[PDB]
DNA sequence: CCTGCATCCGTGAAACCATATGGATTATTAAGCAAAGCTTCTTTTC
């Protein structure tokens, strides 16, 4: 969707803004991937699904980071190896909120 | 030397340095996978 395009525009705007460099930005399963450079704060990528949900996924994230993203109301799915899903709705205010909580981790 | 007594031994009721090193542990990614979801063909209903 073009809303996913514009939310990609503000996403790269606020990740490029806040000094969080990217490994690669990928359209994969027709979904966006704002992948972090290193596994910083136990986080892998800042992805966008086309199903109205931008998602933050990681590997062995600390609990207090997860609490900081449930401050802005995000779902989580831990795995058996430390893989953690973080669901939020894809919107510009959620772009600003997720990248401003990620910008203070 | 060999007969004759004694006994006695068995026997059961500290700290460190240094240097590899590899094996153990952790992260990271490709594969795959079950589950879901289009696309058309029959099947059942009025």
């Amino acid at each position: 969707t073009s809303d996913m395009e514009e939310d990609k525009d503000l996403m790269l705007k606020l990740l490029d803004k806040n000094g969080f460099v990217l490994k690669k930005v990928e359209i994969y399963r027709s979904n966006y991937l704002a992948i972090l450079e290193k596994r910083t704060n136990g986080i892998r990528n800042f992805e966008i699904n086309n199903n109205g949900n931008m998602r933050i996924f990681g590997y062995k994230m600390m609990e207090h980071h997860i609490q900081k993203f449930t401050d802005i109301g995000m779902s989580c799915k831990i795995a058996k190896n430390g893989n953690v899903y973080l669901d939020i709705k894809r919107s510009a205010e959620n772009i600003e909120a997720v990248i401003t909580v990620a910008s203070e981790l």
